[PDB]
């Protein structure tokens, strides 16, 4: 009960919808660089597997317990909340592994699982890594760990960069420009502009730029999995002190994300960096409300607030002010209404 | 409520969720052919508006509402139950109209209007005309019709007709076939092949196509407001028979709509056929799971059925059979998970 | 005999019949390359012939004997099993040869030649170098070599290489749909769907490509006629490891093949790699059942094992791996079903 | 058996392994006018089906034993020589129907059926009608059919005309004056020149060709299968007299045949006429190796002689003159050898 007491029936209602698809559970899997780096983590890292007990935590069609299968893995619970379990069971049977990999339907919240675990592997990473507060279930599976028991992933960092892109700032404003003209089929608009640009400075932009809009080294905050406790990410406090490289207006920040798979053998990252290909994560921009000019050599600094709520998702708070002029910024954003943009 | 007997909370939820951004309502305003031929329909139809009392059921921004406004319209109750409302209050104030459109938040099934109205507005279609369900809502507003009161729109034609389009066909079974794989990353999927080209099939395929796509005249349902119930749109039945044009293989149906504004002074249609200019509504196809194969000359003949659920959308039944071959494809779909091309 | 005991005599017959018409060499005289190639390697390699004797092995029309006689062949016996055998006596009358050509009508394995002799030629190539098996009816008639003797063909190099083409998997995917449909007249086919479908893939693609669709550098796989024996032609063994250029969805290995005259004066070489001019043999491209993900540097290794049969072909397995995910491919092939594309 | 008695192994080999690929069943179940037109005759005439017993000679994927099942067949015996009996199998019980159809591997003159039956249905037809000989065993089956048992097909007419086609005549010569070089690659070809003419006259030509090639009213040869025995397709002999509707030069014969289901309810014809649409049967013609000049209104007679031979085809003989003038040309054809044109 500690999911349905922090998640809202309509949000889980479509989250376990969406996770029931075939489609989707295939887009996953197509993304050669998410399934390869998976594999490749629990391979190389066999002796982490071999003749271990095993918890997948939302196997969906079980393709990870399947890598944890190869790699010698006595016992395998793969734990699925959606309909996608019935479809996990039948490539269970198909791929002879019922001595292997036992599959159980429900919240792993929920459910019973007859033993500990040694080590426990998860796909729970959402947009800037904690969208959709899977990585809480994750942390909550810790109490079938036993005590020198591992995690996969192990830890993620997520990244925090500066960008100038003043045509993204400016969209908005065009965008919301619709409402302000005074005889749309004689209708006078412009009493909502106001609340159009609002709307859309709180939508997080979802989509992937060149790197060239980046004005900082990024900022680095870990969570590592294997200390976290599942109330540390209610409440995520992100302080940020940007080294500026490049002069120019700042428009907001970028977010990505890297989890490193920790293993005995190697230690084996997974990256939705900009400078790396695209995941199905792609990255995260927050837009200020208004543009920040900073001077190559100047500091930008500010915290990102990040508050889980109920519909599985966060409320963004960012402050910023460069620290040698006290020009500052803010933004309030829901990650529940993020814009996918193609532009 | 009838609403609230008839959908899931969850869907509800979010359904409203969705009409309430800004962004959305720009959109549908910014459809021309939309909201040109609402004005152009109300406005040349002035004498159905100058001096009457007017219900707009589903208001959003606002926008009919103002247009009855222009048409001459004493009292207009505009009921909207997305947060939508408050937006719609605003621009009643800065319009100076606040004499004549009185906003009423909440579901029309659920409110209290103060008296009977002379004609309803709203634009209640979503794809396949009946998407969405608002259709029923239009229907269960008519308690505050008066006797020989009107209906804009006033009629709902559904049109079917069966196309033929090779490449859709494939597209769909190229995604299927990942399923049929026998060692991906040295696992075999290939026992979800079938379950992965269900799911795949059971999705209508929302786009535009050329006419030529299509094999046969279309069949024509109409649905008209003024006489239908709410129930009616429960459960419908729309039977076929396509006299085949063209040789080849049907690959599955495409379904577009019109509604009429029967006026005093005129009628005027807004289409979503592909003959016309594409709208936020496109057309739908529904493909087969198998083509079937006919003749020119051939007659392809069957049911469309149609089932309302409680996530305010449709199961979809199709059976179609060539009649002088007995060649024969029974495909259900679900309006819930439509493929946007 | 060992032709008769390695090949059932319905494929004999067909076999036979089919190169004993005219129209049949008319088609592989025509093929400017081939006809040109095998006069060039002999003629340019005179000393080779010179005064030599010579076993032509499969003469049809006796083209390749004119070439050796041209080159001052002394003596050239001329072997051929179908009815063209008459054809080439008539020619080697109509200009002059009967002192130095002699057709002798049969099968190399069962006629008795007088003498041995310093060279033997023959086209024995069919699609992928080895399908009709008659490179073992070549390699069993060197009983009649000197020892010192030369073979031409010399050798013969096979070459494999990964392929993408998208739209030719779909074009076998969509005639395998056919039997997919639950009411054709009311009937209802899928039960078969799955033997379509593997009917379909088992046919080798026989047609040409544009060097592009090629994914990583071929693989070669040289038989040395001087030194091979008919048996080793029984099971044939190919390994390959592919380093991938390019990333994408792998649908086949793609097969063509070289042969070399290796003279005294100098090496010919008669090419059907996709790069080169379109000849008789075009190319050869076994599709894989499902397609197989990779990446560029990813490595893709198996075998190519064939298996001849009493049908004058081979039953080959092709055994496929992408070794850094461990998505892996098997597929069966019948050389005596090919579909001809072009 | 009487089948393998009229039959090369070889032949009947080749014969069963083509017809046993589920590609060829696919090829003859898409041409419409053949499938569409078997459903058709079987389902008007649905009382000759009802409660009946039935033998499909031949039936492959078994398509025509589903056909008389959904017209009311009792019980269906379906017999097929080649592999795809293992296919129609699974078909039958796929499709809930083991109870009703009966399908029996095997030649129809070897297997044994348990009862008579009271209709026999086949699409024995090859090119010409006859070719591939299944006339036969169509026929053969007989000795199962109750004595007021009926046959679909149950009559086949062979239509035989003159044709004008100069660009096909000349065709020939073009090819064989391949041969006609005295230096090809250094070699006096022409001695064959002779040999090639004759081959490519032997080929009777399968495509299609307009209507307006013709030059008079074609002329009929029935078949009554029916009334018909085996042998009487051994040898047949089909006089013809034209009565020439344009004046020039006649080029050869153009074959094609109807086929006709004379049921109880009404008769449903199957044409491969060139004034109908196209099936896999197309249209052949057999040209004369001299042109013969005829005026409108002259007759052209002779005759057009069948002789099965051991491959499964006829050796064609035909023999025509203008009878005002007393120009007579000859051909003689075989129809193992066709050349495809289409
Ligand atoms: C209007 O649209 C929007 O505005 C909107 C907004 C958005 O944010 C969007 C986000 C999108 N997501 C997205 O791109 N993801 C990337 C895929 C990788 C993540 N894969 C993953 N996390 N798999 C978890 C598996 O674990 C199961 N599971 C979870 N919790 C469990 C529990 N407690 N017990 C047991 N099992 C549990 C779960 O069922 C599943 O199988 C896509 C669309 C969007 C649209
Ligand atoms: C992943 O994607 C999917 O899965 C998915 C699936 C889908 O099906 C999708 C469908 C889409 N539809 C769509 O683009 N339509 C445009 C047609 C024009 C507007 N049509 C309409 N009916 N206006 C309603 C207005 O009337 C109000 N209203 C309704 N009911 C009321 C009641 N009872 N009382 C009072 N007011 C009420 C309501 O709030 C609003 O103002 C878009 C996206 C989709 C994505
Ligand atoms: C759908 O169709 C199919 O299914 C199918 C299947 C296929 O595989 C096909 C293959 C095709 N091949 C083809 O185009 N090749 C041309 C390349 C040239 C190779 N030259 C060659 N082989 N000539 C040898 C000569 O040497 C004689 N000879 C052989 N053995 C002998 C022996 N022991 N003693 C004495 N004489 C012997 C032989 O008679 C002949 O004169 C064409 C069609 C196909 C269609
Ligand atoms: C070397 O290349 C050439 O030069 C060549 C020369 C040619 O002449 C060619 C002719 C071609 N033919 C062709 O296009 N036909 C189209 C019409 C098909 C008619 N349908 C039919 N005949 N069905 C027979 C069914 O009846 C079964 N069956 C027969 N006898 C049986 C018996 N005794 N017992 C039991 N079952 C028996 C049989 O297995 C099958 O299922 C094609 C290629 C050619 C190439």
């Amino acid at each position: 009960s500690v999911f349905s007491e922090r998640t809202e029936e309509s949000s889980a209602v479509q989250y376990f919808q969406f996770y029931g698809y075939l489609s989707q559970q295939q887009n996953m899997m197509q993304d050669y660089v998410r399934t390869g780096t998976y594999q490749r983590a629990i391979l190389q890292n066999h002796t982490d597997f071999k003749d271990k007990i095993v918890l997948d935590v939302g196997c969906g069609s079980g393709i990870l317990s399947f890598f944890a299968a190869q790699a010698g893995a006595r016992k395998i619970y793969a734990v699925e909340a959606s309909t996608m379990a019935q479809h996990a069971e039948v490539l269970v049977k198909s791929n002879n592994l019922t001595d292997r990999i036992v599959v159980i339907p429900g919240k792993v919240e929920e459910v019973s699982l007859p033993e500990q675990v040694d080590i426990i592997i998860s796909e729970p990473m959402g947009y800037m890594l904690f969208n959709e507060r899977m990585l809480e279930s994750y942390l909550h599976a810790k109490k079938y760990l036993k005590p020198s028991g591992n995690m996969f992933p192990t830890i993620g960092d997520v990244h925090l960069a500066p960008f100038t892109d003043e045509q993204l700032y400016m969209e908005q404003f065009t965008k919301a420009n619709f409402w302000y003209q005074p005889s749309f089929h004689g209708v006078d608009l412009s009493a909502l502009r106001g609340a159009a640009v609002d709307e859309y400075f709180r939508q997080p932009v979802v989509d992937t730029f060149d790197i060239r809009i980046l004005m900082a080294k990024s900022v680095k905050y870990t969570v590592n999995f294997l200390e976290a406790k599942e109330g540390d990410l209610h409440r995520i406090e992100i302080p940020f002190k940007f080294h500026m490289l490049h002069s120019g207006l700042v428009h907001g920040l970028a977010f990505w994300f890297d989890v490193a798979f920790i293993g005995s053998i190697m230690t084996v990252w997974l990256s939705t960096a900009p400078t790396e290909p695209l995941t199905h994560w792609y990255q995260v921009r927050c837009l200020f409300q208004s543009p920040l000019f900073a001077k190559a050599g100047d500091t930008l600094s500010g915290t990102c607030l990040l508050i889980a709520n109920k519909r599985q998702s966060y409320d963004i708070s960012i402050v910023a002010q460069v620290d040698q002029t006290g020009s500052k910024s803010s933004n309030l954003l829901d990650l529940k209404n993020p814009f996918f943009r193609y532009t």
